[PDB]
C-alpha cells in the first residue's frame, strides 16, 4: 500500500478533515496512468501521536470491502504524510444536500439512508463499531451513490448511554444513524441547532427527540424515533433497517 509521492500529482483542495485539508489529485499508476483520487494530508505529522491516529484511519478503512463504503488506495508514510484514497467526485454528504435541496426528490433522500444502511449492516455482521455516524462522514459518488468515508465529542448525534458513561456499542451506532437519517430527510441542517451541547442530556432524558422533518414520510419517521428508543436492547439491527428502508424507498419510487 505503500505509494511513491512522485507517483502523485497534488490538485485543489476539495475540502477540510478531522487531520488537514483533503485535495483532489491524480495518481500515476502502472494500473492506470491518470487515476484521479482523493489525496487525505495532515497538519503536526511530525507528531508520532497525530499521526498514528491518522494513519489508523487507514488500517480500518482497509479491512472493509463494501459498495458504499469508500476505499483505501494507498499511503504516504514520510513526511508529509498522506492518505490515497477513492475519489467520490461530488462531495460532503452535507454540502450535497444544502446546495441541491431543491433539486433532490424525496426518493433520492431515501435512496441515501438506505445505501447507509447497507454499509452499516455490512459493518455489524463484522462486529464493528463506528462510533460516529453524521452526515459530515458520508460522502457522494454520484447523484444515486453514497458512501460512508471517513473513521470535541459529537454530543448531538451520541445515544444518552454514550453521553452519560462513554459506551459505544452496535446500539448506539443505531442511535446516531436515526440522526443521520433526520439530517438527510432535513437537507444537511444540524440537529439541536441553538441548543448547547451540555442541555442534550436533559432533553433526551425528558423524552424529547428531533421533530419530524418537512415532507417526511410517516413509515420513515416511525422508523427514526425507533432508532432512539432510551434503553439500547429497544432499538433495531441495521439488518431490520436496511429491510424498512428498502420497502419505504420502494413504496416513495410506487408514487
Ligand atoms: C476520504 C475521502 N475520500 N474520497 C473523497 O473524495 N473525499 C474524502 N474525504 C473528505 C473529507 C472531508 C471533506 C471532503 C470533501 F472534499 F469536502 F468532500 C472529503
Amino acid at each position: 500500500y505503500e505509494i511513491q509521492r512522485e507517483r502523485i500529482e497534488l490538485g485543489r483542495c476539495i475540502g477540510e478533515g478531522q487531520f488537514g485539508d483533503v485535495h483532489q489529485g491524480i495518481y500515476m499508476s502502472p494500473e492506470n496512468p491518470a487515476m484521479a483520487v482523493a489525496i487525505k494530508t495532515c497538519k503536526n505529522c511530525t507528531s508520532d501521536s497525530v499521526r498514528e491516529k491518522f494513519l489508523q484511519e487507514a488500517l480500518t478503512m482497509r479491512q472493509f470491502d463494501h459498495p458504499h463504503i469508500v476505499k483505501l488506495i494507498g499511503v504516504i508514510t514520510e513526511n508529509p504524510v498522506w492518505i490515497i484514497m477513492e475519489l467520490c467526485t461530488l462531495g460532503e454528504l452535507r454540502s450535497f444536500l444544502q446546495v441541491r435541496k431543491f433539486s433532490l426528490d424525496l426518493a433520492s433522500l431515501i435512496l441515501y439512508a438506505y445505501q447507509l444502511s447497507t454499509a452499516l449492516a455490512y459493518l455489524e455482521s463484522k462486529r464493528f463499531v463506528h462510533r460516529d455516524i453524521a452526515a459530515r462522514n458520508v460522502l457522494v459518488s454520484a447523484t444515486d451513490c453514497v458512501k460512508l468515508g471517513d473513521f470535541k465529542l459529537p454530543i448531538k448525534w451520541m445515544a444518552p448511554e454514550s453521553i452519560n458513561f462513554r459506551r459505544f456499542t452496535s446500539a448506539s451506532d443505531v442511535w446516531m444513524f436515526g440522526v443521520c437519517m433526520w439530517e438527510i430527510l432535513m437537507h444537511g441542517v444540524k440537529p439541536f441547532q441553538g441548543v448547547k451541547n451540555n442541555d442534550v442530556i436533559g432533553r433526551i432524558e425528558n423524552g424529547e427527540r428531533l421533530p419530524m422533518p418537512p415532507n417526511c414520510p410517516p413509515t420513515l419517521y416511525s422508523l427514526m424515533t425507533k432508532c432512539w428508543a432510551y434503553d439500547p436492547s429497544r432499538r433495531p439491527r441495521f439488518t431490520e433497517l436496511k429491510a424498512q428502508l428498502s420497502t419505504i424507498l420502494e413504496e416513495e419510487k410506487l408514487q
